[PDB]
């Protein structure tokens, strides 16, 4: 389930946040308006550059904490208000939270493992929701 999903993701994280997060740029290409150094940049080399690496590590290991804090797939109020203040997210809407999560589905569900794909659409919507709630576009 969602649990044993946390577990497994944190056993590789690098990769898999790499791997999710690149789903997500090439399934919708317009996010790297948000990103400007990572246009005109293949898959191998995004890897090579350092922010790429170091970032999507870092959302995944905070994604990954609220995940892990979230009940029934229900994120900690208290963690939303953390993201929508963060800082970089001045300018960020719901629904790039929203993309992401679309992206992070489909990587599951074409993967050969039995991540609990339904949990993480369920978690995105709420976090999306909370997030929508503590003040976000
Ligand atoms: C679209 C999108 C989505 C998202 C999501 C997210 C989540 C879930 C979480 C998060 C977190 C974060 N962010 Fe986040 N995000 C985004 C965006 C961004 C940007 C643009 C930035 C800046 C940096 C770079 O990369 O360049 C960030 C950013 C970010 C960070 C740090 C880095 C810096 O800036 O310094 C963090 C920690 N973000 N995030
Ligand atoms: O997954 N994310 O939201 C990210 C990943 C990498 C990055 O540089 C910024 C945001």
């Amino acid at each position: 389930g969602f649990k044993q999903d946390i577990a497994t993701l944190r056993g590789d994280l690098r990769t898999y946040a790499q791997d999710i997060f690149l789903a997500f740029l090439n399934k919708y290409p317009d996010e790297k308006r948000n990103f400007k150094n990572y246009v005109g940049k293949s898959d191998q080399e995004l890897k090579s550059m350092a922010k790429f690496g170091d970032h999507t590590e870092k959302v995944f290991n905070l994604m990954m904490e609220v995940a892990d804090r979230a009940t029934d797939c229900v994120p900690l109020a208290s963690d939303a208000s953390t993201l929508v203040q963060m800082k970089q997210h001045s300018g960020l809407t719901t629904g790039n939270f929203e993309k992401l999560f679309v992206a992070l589905v489909e990587y599951m569900r074409a993967s050969g493992q039995s991540f609990d794909s339904q949990s993480w659409d369920r978690f995105g919507k709420n976090l999306v929701s909370a997030l929508s709630s503590a003040g976000m576009k």
